[PDB]
């Protein structure tokens, strides 16, 4: 056996359908009695109608997240905390939504209750992303980690057939990377295998019926599992490389973890194949073409070029990609990032 | 799926061949200075050479740790502790150390590390049982769970075949019951399994080679899951059998658990077979049956009346088994309760 260390952190992660009827009760567990409910708009009307279920428990709603966590927007987030004279946020929506409430937590230590309804897996995480002047740089801590989760499947039906793809490749990116993570272990490995499992399983099924509560159920499930082992482990070149195009090209989030992941995948998986052999497995093929192919049946985008993305930003990218590093088995060159990203950009199977 | 809230608590887990040289570095890692280094009288040694090794963040040695955690070694433990400016306890060995550092930690909210040498997994469970004046008690709460623990299988060589088969047999005991808790969760039972397959390949390779390190790790990182599960969820009627009849009759207690884990689990299989569907998959098809085979394989004792129990002995044993009423998957009434005790009186087949 390899060494390996293993961690947990103090979290409460409440799972169920209908388990959002919860909240409330999830406020007053805490101590406390006045959040701040957080959205994007594209949840503004689910966050006012949560605010006013809780009554007296809602100190407000700020319904501005924005994709990247932009420190403009968190600022103005902040400032609102503050006036409203919250003592917590309550975090409705996707991952920019849970990294606004991160970006809020970092700054005023408000306790954060998160309620998931993508795939992003954010809520299970001491890790946040916050842009700056064209550049997204990641942060890990303690304040980061949500204090409590409330997963409830019946809150993710509406969410829109493409998104729920691309989300759910993200999910699987997260466990994907924990493979190889420089901090991986048994236990963490043996969980993102079952995230990837339950998310190739269930996507196929959210694809067909986006209403099929049995497959959102096992969608969520496995974002759960995904996102845990991005939070225990860490993560690699994958993660690296959406961070830099999302933050700096200012790209749709879940969408550039779709195009990127068969890629980055399948450089990795030349290094280390006995590492992602379990990936390759639940997708029948190697690990990298067998994601290009599974995210072909899912209808996700598949190039950089369908993102926006000029041939003339690639240079740009790989040398932006290689300040701030994460680890990787295998080295990550400028050269070599360079043409990964040309690979992408092209959208051909690896 | 069945709904479930998982908490987690702060612990880091070190798991690797020789990490025990790592002491002092866990001990500044949590920012304490000052370790009381505790051991049984015979591990006096060991403990002596450990807090030597330490230097300026070992404050002293107390080796007087006894089973089942007496409060008047506690006292002068305590006494120790708080006399030498001690700010953590670094719990070398068995079970009863681990007991004492719980103990300790109880009344001075000590830090614990732990570098256990056994099966118990006592090391990453919230549970502390002691005797006052001859009363055990058991009490369980965050305040007792150790915050590290490190596993290095070096240290577990000198374990005797037999006693490492017993105690290997009452730690799977602690993860098949996980599989059917009230409270099951995904994440405790995906470690039960693994804590299960692990003990499955690596018991008998233990009682065929008890040097080998290798099957030394894959044990010590089952019972390492085991004891995390028996942590994290409720455990049932096998627990609650060889708990009131071990402690009522004074019965070996890892030899209580071998005898009758075949037929608690035989018994609970005919109400709930998908729930414990994981283990009978490890152990030929069907769990309890199962279970009883494999601990033929090891060479443990088979039935009760091996462990010096008399015929007239278990009429008393099914009152007290069922004198205290707790949830079971199946109802836990005296006729069948009778019936699982003659059975396994006589060491039969499940």
């Amino acid at each position: 056996m390899q060494p390996f260390v293993y961690t947990t952190a103090p979290a409460r992660i409440v799972f169920g359908t209908g388990s959002s009827v919860g909240v409330a009760e999830e406020i007053r567990r805490l101590g406390l009695s006045r959040a701040l409910v957080l959205s994007t708009p594209h949840q503004k009307g689910d966050a006012e109608a949560l605010a006013a279920r809780l009554g007296p428990l809602a100190a407000g709603v700020f319904s501005d997240a924005a994709m990247h966590t932009p420190v403009e927007v968190t600022k103005r987030a902040v400032e609102a905390y503050r006036a409203a004279g919250a003592d917590c946020v309550v975090s409705l929506g996707g991952g920019s939504t849970t990294g606004l409430g991160k970006a809020i937590a970092l700054r005023t230590d408000a306790p954060q209750i998160v309620i998931p309804t993508t795939y992003a897996g954010s809520e299970v995480t001491p890790i946040l992303g916050q842009t700056e002047n064209g550049v997204k740089t990641t942060l890990r801590g303690p304040e980061i980690l949500p204090e409590v989760v409330i997963y409830d499947a019946e809150l993710t039906l509406g969410l829109p057939v493409g998104i729920s793809m691309t989300s759910g490749l993200n999910a699987m990116a997260h466990a994907a990377e924990a493979l190889y993570a420089r901090d991986r272990n048994p236990i963490a490995s043996m969980m993102a295998v079952e995230g990837l499992r339950a998310m190739i399983e269930a996507l196929p099924g959210v694809r067909m019926e986006p209403q099929d509560t049995k497959a959102r159920e096992t969608a969520l499930y496995g974002a759960w599992l995904c996102g845990t082992v991005l939070g225990a482990v860490g993560m690699s070149l994958h993660h690296k490389l959406c961070h830099t195009l999302g933050g700096s090209l200012d790209l749709p989030h879940a969408e550039t973890h779709a195009v990127l992941l068969p890629y980055t995948i399948a450089y990795v998986e030349q290094a280390v194949p006995d590492q992602l052999a379990p990936l390759a497995a639940l997708v029948g093929g190697r690990a990298g073409t067998g994601l290009y192919d599974f995210a072909a049946r899912l209808g996700a985008p598949a190039s950089l070029a369908a993102l926006g993305v000029g041939g003339e930003d690639l240079d740009a990218m790989a040398e932006l990609a290689t300040a701030n590093p994460y680890w990787c088995p295998r080295p990550v060159e400028k050269t070599a990032i360079r043409a990964l990203l040309q690979r992408a950009f092209e959208g051909a199977r690896p």
